[PDB]
């Protein structure tokens, strides 16, 4: 039983409560007919398998930031990525813009920040060996391409996403669920794939600005709603995340 | 405050309690005089940034290539494997020198590929730098031209030239019943400033009960840690968020 | 800082979102100016510290018992003062679950049920060089608290003295009502820490809650973006829950 | 599976090992043929039991609790002295023979008062019940007329007459080098059934400042916990809910 949503019929009725059903429940939802054509998704997963070409490979990571004239049909690699994430920051606009009337504040309430793209390559390569990782994105929002065919831990059971094609995954990022004073949900995924299978994906992933600090959202709390998470700076934000105390599964083990 | 280790002087009496200090306190050291020559070690770091030597507009921060192995060359697949065999043989002298502080038989272990992870961090700005884990599978030795979490500061591990520093992976600490611990670490860099680094990760494969070490655990050494099967063990490292402080 | 109720002058603006502000930060107050008579309390306190009367020194004794015709109308001796506090204490009580379900904007009615009790501790003087008994949350749903010596509350991981004033009462909620609120009012922690020699007599109505319509948080209190902290749990998963599970324990901290 | 020790016996090796497979196991064990007499322990039940002589003649009861510390009879002052002082034999009979176990002299000591707990349970209604903590002194003996966290199940302790259940606290856990372990215990009633238990517990002074144990830890046997003076140790002792599975 997964969340779906149509970008069109969005600010729709029952479409628009597909969106609060999704985000609250997993936090996740696989977003359908956006406005990116399916000519230059399947570019962007080609041309990413093409930039990256006893010893054998397992993986290929890069991730870089974005933020003449320009072809309607890119087809450089350089071009062809620019017109999808560009693609992509219109469908993320419609996203924030629809939440922000789920939760009845402003739309214009949420507001620009950098941008990040992480390609990850997960060739094919016989072999009977798994390795990898699980972590919530901290950050806003994350928009996810794959081809070549994932999983989120709801009930501390991990459940398998399928990735259908010319289909996007969106998932919300740690901050955003502290803005949206825990309304809607953060979710934490991994990665698991098999070795002699092909897995590419492409996440953009959206931060935020040196701005006004991660605190629950202004017109969302009252008298009798509550705030469910602390003001802290965008600074102890960032080294927060990056900062452990006692944990590891070694552990669990020890008695 | 960083242990250095000598490869050679090694069993010696004096770097061979200089393990013991190090790998009891925080995990891990760094190895000075190995086997393995600067010629070697930069090519392999210059044949390495190489693989990926062109995009603007989209600016880069990132670089990752993962990979499996099993007197000078200079193709990829050799300056490579001249290298891998180079630390395989690295990583073999501190597990027969350290099942020998053990108090027992150097050979208990000797038990499945080997790993290799590349990484290179250049751009072009300043940081928008917006993650720590312990190395959990039995030894790991790390390249350079890193952070370690003891008792709740990050102390930073400086990296000096040509010297490989390794750490103990989990599977270690369960085996050998915590006397050697495996530390935790973080990466923190600065934008402009290039690291290139190479990790040889060494895991094992579906033999043995992961549980600490036969020989080592008395009527009264007990064991602090259960044994687990390299099926729920594995299931278990990959399987807490800042926001939940709050 | 210190949240203090008057009972009148409650159902009126300002002393009643004094409760909420109260019950929001931390999960008590200090009520004064309720209905009961000064000289009814010190009689239980003094009544009962007589009760339990009658190299080896003695350190604290407790008492439990379940509450529920002629009887004095006014003074008593103990019994039957007793009596007069606890049928005293429930209509404290019933004024301030009526205010709650105001302040929360549930119709008033809503809380009704379905037992309760009194646990008396009395702490005795003695030599000194010792500490013993502790923390706990009170699990149930709110109680009412008597004391004539001078109690720690654990908010922000650092611990604070709540100061005991004569002639008032403390009150704190209970585990089951954070839940049956939805975490809009909070259930606090707390524990007991006393000198050997001196005077400690404390008695708590507890009030808790039958085996019936099941601990969910409240009813008329989720909407669409008003999502539910808690999970529905029956009444008795939740009765063995409290007294069953893992935990760290100072000890573990220490293994290292 | 209850382990029952004798007193007698309590070396020759046979009995001497069950203590040890009690200890390591479970972290407790029953005591027969100590040399308390059910003249005295009888004795004890009879005269607290009673200390409530008759208080009332609309106010049903729960329970009664006595909190007090110790150091021919026949005067309340004086079956429990008799008493008290029969129990701290049993208690240095231990201590002594759970020094050896460890390999070391048997004096310990550095020893911190005594003190006893008094709880009376008596019948009322039925219907319902609405403790579970682990004693974080160093040992204590019990008396009756409850439950150990072995793993995650609740498993039930028989508590048999006159023998006296006897559990490790959490400082002597420390002070082993974990060795023998502190378990976690609570008490269920139905209510209606008596239940008249004393308990002994055993904590010590302001003194030496609770470390592992010196002669324990050694160069393949290291100390698994930190040294807390007898001041912090006592802050964390008495300083989640499940409410919060949440």
């Amino acid at each position: 039983p997964i969340p779906v949503v149509d970008l069109g019929r969005l600010d729709g009725a029952e479409e628009a409560t597909k969106l609060r059903v999704a985000l609250q429940n997993w936090g996740f939802f696989l977003l359908t007919n956006h406005g990116i054509e399916a000519s230059l998704m399947d570019d962007v997963m080609n041309l990413s398998r093409e930039f990256f070409n006893q010893v054998l490979d397992w993986s290929d990571r890069l991730h870089l930031r974005v933020e003449a004239f320009w072809p309607d049909h890119p087809e450089s690699f350089r071009d062809v990525l620019h017109k999808y994430a560009s693609g992509c920051k219109r469908i993320r606009d419609d996203i924030i813009q629809a939440m922000a009337k789920l939760l009845e504040l402003d739309e214009d309430y949420f507001l620009d920040a950098p941008t990040f793209a992480r390609f990850n390559y997960y060739p094919p390569c016989p072999r009977p060996d798994l390795v990898f990782r699980p972590h919530s994105d901290g950050g806003l929002l994350t928009i996810l391409l794959v081809d070549k065919d994932l999983q989120v831990q709801r009930d501390g059971k991990w459940s398998n996403v399928p990735a259908t094609p010319h289909t996007l995954l969106i998932n919300l990022g740690d901050t955003m669920e502290v803005m949206c004073n825990g309304i809607f949900k953060s979710p934490v995924h991994r990665v698991v794939t098999n070795a002699e299978k092909e897995r590419i994906s492409l996440a953009m992933l959206y931060s935020v600005n040196d701005e006004k600090d991660i605190e629950p959202a202004a017109g969302l709390l009252d008298e009798n709603r509550p705030a469910r998470y602390r003001k802290v700076s965008v600074e102890e934000f960032r080294a927060g995340i990056f900062g452990k105390f006692s944990r590891g599964e070694r552990y669990i083990d020890s008695l």
